[PDB]
C-alpha cells in the first residue's frame, strides 16, 4: 500500500467517519440534515421530503450554529452568536421562525446573551434562562413571564447549573425540567455565595495590555459546596399582573441535616416528579417520589415512600445514583442497581412496596436502560462472550424476565460488537449504532418484529479509501494476575512481526469506572503511532476500572493513586514478558486522570518505563474539585481521610523522576483541573534537581483543543516520543 | 594534569571572590565586618579594636539579617524578621541596642513590619516608615512622632516608592532625605490610585489550597502614572500634642502642565536643597534650588536659579538626568553633562549664572563624580588607553583644568584597568577597588600625596586555587562597522587553538546604555561553557549601547528592537569571518533585555543563528513600564510612536522561528517583566504551526535566583546549548 496513517492525517481529518445523526419527531418519523437541508423521513416505508430547504436564510445575517424543532412542527429556533464557557455552558442569541408562514418572529424576541432555552416537551412554549432568571412565553410572538427575580452572577443560579454540578452531577447547563404535559416546569437554584474562586489568568489578544484575572466560584475537596433548592411552577396559570409563585419541594430531611446534592430529576407522570438527593458523602442517597395536590396547589413526597441508597463498599453508582424509567402509569420503575454479588443488573420497583426485584442477573452489567413499553424493556450491557469492553442491545419479555432476546448481536459480528441506540417515541422503531471492531455502521429496524428495515449509513466510502492505506490492527485480550481476568488491548502497526521487537507506548486512563480495553474502532493519535512510527499502543484496565462488578471498580475506595498505579506497572510488565516488546523503549503518557496515574507510574522508580507525558493531570487531590474527589476520597480531614490525600500526590515522588524523562503539558487556562497543579509539580521537581520537559498552552483549556493548539500539542508530543525511541 | 571549570564549580560557587566591603564612619576611620565581628580601622596607620564581638547577641533568638550603627556611634539597628519585596524595597523587623550602655532597648520599639528606616547624618535620631506613614524619634527609648496619616497600602506612599519610582527612578524603597544637619527631614508622596494593577497566579507550598492572586499598581507604556509631591518637615520643632506641620515643595510650572516624574534630591547645605524633575516626555528636565526662609518658615524656588536640560538627539542623562556634587557652601557644584560632540563630561555650574564649563572634555567619557574637595575633583572615567570598557580613577586640580592625573591607571596595569572607589568623609582617604581583568585587587591609599597605604584584599586564596584549573582566556578587542568601531569581547577556551573551528555562543543584552565589553573578571556560565564545553562566549556592544557617547547610544531612540538588533547579528556574521568559529554552530541567547533582542534575533531570518535561547524576555513594550519605556519608545500614541510600539514586538516574527530551535524560559512570578510577555510569545508561535520548547518557573520572578531554581535553570539550558552544538 506504500502508504500509512500519518500525523498530518489524524491532525487534519484526511479520513474521516461518516455519522447519521437524527432526531426523532414522533413514533416514525425522524429529521435528518442532507447537506445543509432539513430532511423529514418515514421510518417503515423509508421515503423522505425536504422539510426546511438550505436557502430560506441565506439572508438570515449570521452564520446560524444550531437549530431546533417544537414538538408540533409549527416553529423552529436559531441558534447563533455561539460563545462556549465550560464543558456544557454557553451564551448565544435566538430567533424563532414560523413555519406554517414562512415569517420570522420579530416581537418580544428572546435575548441576546441567552443562557439556556428549551420547548415544551410538547406543543409550542418557551422557556430560557438570562442573566441566571428564568422566563416563559406561552407564545413565541407573546411577551414572557419572569418566574425568578434571584438571579445574580456567580452567586444566584435559576434553571441553571454553577460549575461543580455542570461538570460533575448533570453534565449540562441545564437546570429546567418540563412535566411531560408541558404544564408544570420544574427547576433547580443553586446558592454560591460561600464558595471559593478559582483565580487565574487570560491573556487573550496581543492588544490586551493588561491580563484579565478569571474568577470562578470553584469548591475544592473539602471546601464550601453550593448549596441548591427545588422548585415547581404552573405554567397554565401564569398571570400578567401576578407575579408567579414557585412551589419549593424541601429535599428530605435525612438530607437536610447536613451538605447534599440535587443529583437526579425524573417525571414520573403529570403530576408525579421523582427526585434523587445524595448526601454529601457519597454512600448515600434518598429518591422522592412528589405528587402534586390540585386542591392545595403544594407537591407532597411522603416520607413513607422514599426509596433509599447505601454502599459497604465505595460510592453510590457508577458516577452517581442511576436513573428511574418510569412506567407510563407511573405507579412503578426500572432502575440499575448493584445487586448481591457486585455487579450492576435492572432492578424492578413498585412505588409503594418494599425492596426490588432483580430481573437480570449473571456475572457481567447492564450499561443502561435504553427503552421500555408494555412488552418489553431494551437496555444495552456487555452479557455477549464475557466482553466488558462490547455492547450489544437486549430486550427481556416483562411477562417473563427468562424471555431475554438480544437484538444485536448476531447483525454481523466480526463487524460489530459494539452498539448504542437511538428509540423513536413510544419506541416503535430504533436506529442501532455499531462502533466497532470494523467501521461504524448505521442502521434502522422496527420493533414489532425486530425486522431490519434498511441501511442508514455502512460508511463504505472511508472504507475505500483505508484499503490503499497501511493500517494498524487492534488486539483485545486479558491477562489473569492473582485470579481476576484483567482486559487490555493492543494498537498493532501494519504487517505486524511477534518474532521483531517494538517500542510500546501505555496510553493511559485508568480512573474510577474507566474502561481503556474495548472494541471501538477509532482514527486517532494511535493509529498515526502505530501505523506510521511503528509504535505498539496498550491500555490496560487494571483495577478501579468499570463494567466488571463492584470488587473491580471499588477495589480504589478511598485510596486513589495506589492499586490502579500498580496495576498500569505490571501491566508494562506482562507486555515486556510477551516476546515482542523492547523492554528499554517502554514509554507511558495519559490526559487528565491519565496524567495524574502516569506521573505517579513515572515517580515510583519501578524502572520499567524509560519516559512518559502528562498532560493537565492532578498531582494532589486537594486541588480538584469536590463532587468528582470526595466521591472516592473522602473529607480531606484528619478526622476522614486526610492521610491518604497527603500521602498521594505527585510532588512527594519528585526525587524519583530523576530515573525518567519526562514530558508536562498544562494549558493555563484550564478551568477544571487548574494550571496550579503541574505549577506544583514542576516546583517539587526544581526544588529537588530533577531535569525535565515542559510545555504550557496559554489560554487554552482542559481540552487543548483550539486547532492550532491541538495539531502543535500532538506536534510537540510526537517529537518527544520519537526522540525517546531513537525513531526517524 | 589540571582539571576543569565545571558547571558545578559555578552552581556550588566552589571559587569564591573575597571582597573588602567597609563603610567610612569619619574622615579618617572606617567600620568592616569580619567573622560577625564588627571592628573599626583608623586609616592613617592600620591599627583596629573590636566595635562589637561576633559573640553579642548569641542571646537574640533571632537571625539577624543586618545592622545599622547611628552616625555618632551610641546604638545600633538590628534588622530581623527580613522578607524581600521587589529589587529593594522589603520589610523587616528592628531593635535598638544601646551601645552606651549593654542593654537593648525595651518601649518605644519600632513596629514590626516596617518599610523603611534610617538615621539621620548625624547622632541618633530615627526616621521610619509603616503602613506607607512616616515616624520619627529624637531619641530611641522615647515615643515616636507621627509625620503623615495619608499612607494606604496600594495607593499613598509617603517616604517610599511605588513600583516604578522604586525600579525605574531612586533605584531605592526610600524615598526619605534628612538634611546635613538633621533638622530637616524632606520625603516625597506618591499616589498611585487610578494606575492599572498587574494582576498574576502565586502558587506557594503544597499546602495552600486555593492558588493566590498578587496584585501590584503598575503602570505599563502608556498608561496612567503615579503622581507624586515633594515635602519638607522640621524635626527640631515636633510638638508631642500638635501634628507636625509639613512644608510641601511644589513642582515647576513647566512640568505641572502635565505628566512627570520627580527624578532626584540632593541637599546642598542646611537650608537648602536641590530638586530635579522630568517630564513624562524625558526630553526635558528641571533642578530647582529651594531655600528654607527663616522666617516665612517656608521653602522658595527663584525661577531665576532654575537649570533646565534639553536633549534634542535623545534622552536626558544615561538613565535620568545626573546626581549635582555640591561644593561646601553650596553655591556651585558639578554635574555630568554630554557636551556638543554628545560625549559626556564634568561641567561646572555655579548658582546665579546662566551656563556652566565643561572640566573635561574628549572623546572618551566620565562615569562618575566621586569624591570633591577645594583642592581637586575625583572622577571615574574610560580615558585611560581608549577602552570604553575600563575604567579609572582620576584627579583634577581644581585651579587649573590642564592638571588632570590618573590615579589607578598605572598601579598594576597588567592585573587592573577596571576601577571603582569609596572615599572617607572630606576624602582623606580612599579605597581603590579593580574588578579586572585580573582578580579583584582591594587597595587603600592617603589622599595628601596619593601615597598607597596597604593591600586589604588581593585574592590570593582564589588565585593559589586557579592554579590548579584550565581557566578560559578573555580577548577584548573592536571591529569596524560603517567607519566606526564597535567593541566585542571573548571569553575563549583553555589552549585555544585558532587553527580549528570553535561552536560560538553569542552572550547578548544590548539594552540602551548597556556594556557587554569590558574588562573585569567573571567567573559565571560562560566561563564553565569555555573551560568544560569549549564553546566560545561572545559578546558585542553595538548601537545604543553606552559610555561611547550619544552619536551611538542614542542612534536606537524611538527606534528600540532595530539597530541593536541588526548589529547582534552583523557581529556574528564578522565572527565566522574570524577562522576559528564553525559557522555551522552559532547559538545566541540573552536575559530580559537580552532576552527580547535574542528573540528579535532568531526571529529576522538572518538564518545566521542555529538556535538560540531567550530568558523572561520582553515580547512587546507595550507590556513593560512607563518610565522606563517611555524613556526610549515615548508614547504608544497614533500622534507619538504607536506605530514603530507594533512595528516591534517578537510575535510580528513568529513565523520565522521554524528556521531556529529555540527555548522560551519565564518565571511566573515575575512582577517585573510579566509571564504575560512570555505567553504572548508562545501563542505566536502556537498559532503559525511553529515548534519550539519551554519553561516555566513556579513563583520565581524576574531573578529566577532562589538556589534551587538557579541551579536547574543553568542545568536545563546547558543540555539545550550542548544538544543542539552536538557536543559529546
Ligand atoms: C465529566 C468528566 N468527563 C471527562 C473527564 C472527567 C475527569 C475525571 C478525572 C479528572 Cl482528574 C479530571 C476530569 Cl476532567 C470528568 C469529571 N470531572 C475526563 O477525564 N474525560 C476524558 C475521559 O474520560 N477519557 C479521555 C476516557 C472526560
Ligand atoms: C533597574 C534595572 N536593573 C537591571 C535591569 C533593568 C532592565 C532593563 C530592561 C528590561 Cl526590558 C528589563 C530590565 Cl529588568 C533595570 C530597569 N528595569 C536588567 O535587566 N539588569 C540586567 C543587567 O544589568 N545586565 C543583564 C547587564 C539589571
Amino acid at each position: 500500500s506504500r502508504k500509512t496513517y500519518t500525523l498530518t492525517d489524524y491532525l487534519k481529518n484526511t479520513y474521516r467517519l461518516k455519522l447519521y445523526s437524527l432526531r426523532w419527531i414522533s413514533d416514525h418519523e425522524y429529521l435528518y440534515k442532507q447537506e445543509n437541508n432539513i430532511l423529514v423521513f418515514n421510518a417503515e416505508y423509508g421515503n423522505s421530503s425536504v422539510f426546511l430547504e438550505n436557502s430560506t436564510f441565506d439572508e438570515f445575517g449570521h452564520s446560524i450554529n444550531d437549530y431546533s424543532i417544537s414538538p408540533d412542527g409549527q416553529f423552529i429556533l436559531l441558534e447563533y452568536n455561539y460563545v462556549k464557557q465550560w464543558r456544557h455552558s454557553y451564551t448565544a442569541s435566538y430567533d424563532i421562525y414560523d413555519l406554517n408562514k414562512r415569517q420570522l418572529i420579530t416581537e418580544e424576541r428572546i435575548p441576546n446573551n441567552t443562557q439556556w432555552v428549551t420547548w415544551s416537551p410538547v406543543g409550542h412554549k418557551l422557556a430560557y434562562v438570562w442573566n441566571n432568571d428564568i422566563y416563559v412565553k406561552i407564545e413565541p410572538n407573546l411577551p414572557s413571564y419572569r418566574i425568578t427575580w434571584t438571579g445574580k452572577e456567580d452567586i444566584i443560579y435559576n434553571g441553571i447549573t454553577d460549575w461543580v454540578y455542570e461538570e460533575e452531577v448533570f453534565s449540562a447547563y441545564s437546570a429546567l425540567w418540563w412535566s411531560p404535559n408541558g404544564t408544570f416546569l420544574a427547576y433547580a437554584q443553586f446558592n454560591d455565595t460561600e464558595v471559593p474562586l478559582i483565580e487565574y489568568s487570560f491573556y487573550s489578544d496581543e492588544s490586551l495590555q493588561y491580563p484579565k484575572t478569571v474568577r470562578v466560584p470553584y469548591p475544592k475537596a473539602g471546601a464550601v459546596n453550593p448549596t441548591v433548592k427545588f422548585f415547581v411552577v404552573n405554567t397554565d396559570s401564569l398571570s400578567s399582573v401576578t407575579n408567579a409563585t414557585s412551589i419549593q419541594i424541601t429535599a428530605p430531611a435525612s438530607m437536610l441535616i447536613g451538605d447534599h446534592y440535587l443529583c437526579d430529576v425524573t417525571w414520573a407522570t403529570q403530576e408525579r416528579i421523582s427526585l434523587q438527593w445524595l448526601r454529601r458523602i457519597q454512600n448515600y442517597s434518598v429518591m422522592d417520589i412528589c405528587d402534586y395536590d390540585e386542591s392545595s396547589g403544594r407537591w407532597n413526597c411522603l416520607v413513607a415512600r422514599q426509596h433509599i441508597e447505601m454502599s459497604t463498599t465505595g460510592w453510590v453508582g457508577r458516577f452517581r445514583p442511576s436513573e428511574p424509567h418510569f412506567t407510563l402509569d407511573g405507579n412503578s420503575f426500572y432502575k440499575i442497581i448493584s445487586n448481591e454479588e457486585g455487579y450492576r443488573h435492572i432492578c424492578y420497583f413498585q412505588i409503594d412496596k418494599k425492596d426490588c426485584t432483580f430481573i437480570t442477573k449473571g456475572t457481567w452489567e447492564v450499561i443502561g436502560i435504553e427503552a421500555l413499553t408494555s412488552d418489553y424493556l431494551y437496555y444495552i450491557s456487555n452479557e455477549y462472550k464475557g466482553m466488558p469492553g462490547g455492547r450489544n442491545l437486549y430486550k427481556i419479555q416483562l411477562s417473563d424476565y427468562t424471555k431475554v432476546t438480544c437484538l444485536s448481536c448476531e447483525l454481523n459480528p466480526e463487524r460489530c460488537q459494539y452498539y448504542s441506540v437511538s428509540f423513536s417515541k413510544e419506541a416503535k422503531y430504533y436506529q442501532l449504532r455499531c462502533s466497532g471492531p470494523g467501521l461504524p455502521l448505521y442502521t434502522l429496524h422496527s420493533s414489532v418484529n425486530d425486522k431490519g428495515l434498511r441501511v442508514l449509513e455502512d460508511n463504505s466510502a472511508l472504507d475505500k479509501m483505508l484499503q490503499n492505506v497501511q493500517m494498524p490492527s487492534k488486539k483485545l485480550d486479558f491477562i489473569i494476575l492473582n485470579e481476576t481476568k484483567f482486559w487490555y488491548q493492543m494498537i498493532l502497526p501494519p504487517h505486524f512481526d511477534k518474532s521483531k521487537k517494538y517500542p510500546l507506548l501505555l496510553d493511559v486512563y485508568a480512573g474510577p469506572c474507566s474502561q481503556k480495553a474495548d472494541t471501538v474502532f477509532r482514527l486517532n493519535w494511535a493509529t498515526y503511532l502505530a501505523s506510521t512510527e511503528n509504535i505498539i499502543v496498550a491500555s490496560f484496565d487494571g483495577r478501579g476500572s468499570g463494567y466488571q462488578g463492584d470488587k473491580i471498580m471499588h477495589a480504589i475506595n478511598r485510596r486513589l493513586g495506589t492499586f490502579e498505579v500498580e496495576d498500569q506497572i505490571e501491566a508494562a510488565r506482562q507486555f515486556s514478558k510477551m516476546g515482542f516488546v523492547d523492554n528499554k523503549r517502554i514509554a507511558i503518557w495519559g490526559w487528565s486522570y491519565g496524567g495524574y496515574v502516569t506521573s505517579m507510574v513515572l515517580g515510583s522508580g519501578s524502572g520499567v518505563f524509560k519516559c512518559g507525558i502528562a498532560v493537565a493531570p492532578v498531582s494532589r487531590w486537594e486541588y480538584y474539585d469536590s463532587v468528582y474527589t470526595e466521591r472516592y476520597m473522602g473529607l480531606p480531614t484528619p478526622e476522614d481521610n486526610l492521610d491518604h490525600y497527603r500521602n498521594s500526590t505527585v510532588m512527594s515522588r519528585a526525587e524519583n523522576f530523576k530515573q525518567v524523562e519526562y514530558l508536562l503539558i498544562h494549558g493555563t487556562a484550564d478551568d477544571n483541573v487548574h494550571f496550579q497543579q503541574s505549577a506544583q509539580i514542576s516546583k517539587a521537581l526544581v526544588d529537588v534537581g530533577v531535569d525535565f520537559q515542559a510545555m504550557w498552552y496559554t489560554d487554552e483549556d482542559h481540552g487543548i483543543a483550539s486547532s492550532t493548539a491541538h495539531q502543535h500539542i500532538y506536534t510537540h508530543m510526537s517529537h518527544f516520543i520519537k526522540q525517546c525511541f531513537s525513531l526517524p
